[PDB]
């Protein structure tokens, strides 16, 4: 694109290379995502109107030559680094509360408009030296649906993926992405993946192994989906106080709200910003390393 100049690779996202670029005329440093429809124009460009404080910045949505280019706001660092680097001590729990936060107001925004994330990871969660964290990538998957490897084969990671997705629910709803921010909370917690599956049954039954296989007791209509099966091993459910210690019981509680099996009794993001795990969150300054 004659109006950017790459500075560096910062990712290859799951539709294509992403790019460090400095405008040469604004003088702006961007994230350049070079994509590979009428639809998918349409649902980008409403993607320009979903402004939040919590949701990375689209800034210009470039159609040409059949090449597809958005431009994105830039963020420094990005979770799962950020855990990786704060492994030998973890993320301080005012910090974890903070993000967990944050990142709730930018889905009860998102979701407030009926946009789903569809695929959040600690990868495209980007935080500032603000204490800020924003979610990257949000409303690309209803644009381009999301394939189970990226453009470079690399597998799409299921860790994240809600069960109703794995049991083949086609109109699954908001309630994804809090189960996902869910699985991403525990693991801030924790420092450890809690459901690092590497295929979709192994991702399925790791879910199955700490919550209990679902049954229609707990989730209403699971029976019925359609990658259900009645062979299905039926494991007991383990407490949580055993999955994400040193969590306190605010936290635990929200937890487990954030991980319902049933989609409909899943906590919502609205819902969520009002627990009482929140009654003391502040907004803490991680150190970063630039
Ligand atoms: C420096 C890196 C973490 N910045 C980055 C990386 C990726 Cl994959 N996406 C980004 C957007 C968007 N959208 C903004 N900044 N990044």
């Amino acid at each position: 694109m004659e109006n950017f100049q790459k500075v560096e690779k910062i990712g290859e996202g799951t539709y294509g290379v992403v790019y460090k670029a400095r405008n040469k005329l604004t003088g702006e440093v961007v994230a350049l995502k070079k994509i590979r429809p009428s639809t998918a124009i349409r649902e980008i460009s409403l993607l320009k109107e979903l402004n939040h404080p919590n949701i990375v910045k689209l800034l210009d949505v470039i159609h040409t030559e059949n090449k597809l280019y958005l431009v994105f706001e830039f963020l420094h660092q990005d979770l799962k680094k950020f855990m990786d680097a704060s492994a030998l001590t973890g993320i301080p729990l005012p910090l974890i509360k903070s993000y967990l936060f944050q990142l709730l107001q930018g889905l009860a925004f998102c979701h407030s408009h009926r946009v789903l994330h569809r695929d959040l990871k600690p990868q495209n969660l980007l935080i500032n030296t603000e204490g800020a964290i924003k979610l990257a990538d949000f409303g690309l998957a209803r644009a381009f649906g999301v394939p189970v490897r990226t453009y470079t084969h690399e597998v799409v990671t299921l860790w994240y993926r809600a069960p109703e997705i794995l049991l083949g629910c086609k109109y699954y709803s908001t309630a994804v992405d809090i189960w996902s921010l869910g699985c991403i909370f525990a693991e801030m917690v924790t420092r450890r993946a809690l459901f690092p599956g590497d295929s979709e049954i192994d991702q399925l039954f790791r879910i199955f192994r700490t919550l209990g296989t679902p049954d229609e007791v707990v989730w209403p209509g699971v029976t019925s989906m359609p990658d259900y099966k009645p062979s299905f091993p039926k494991w007991a459910r383990q407490d949580f106080s055993k999955v994400v210690p040193p969590l306190d019981e605010d936290g635990r509680s929200l937890l487990s709200q954030m991980l319902h099996y049933d989609p409909n009794k899943r906590i919502s993001a609205k819902a969520a910003l009002a627990h009482p795990f929140f009654q003391d969150v502040t907004k803490p300054v991680p150190h970063l390393r630039l």
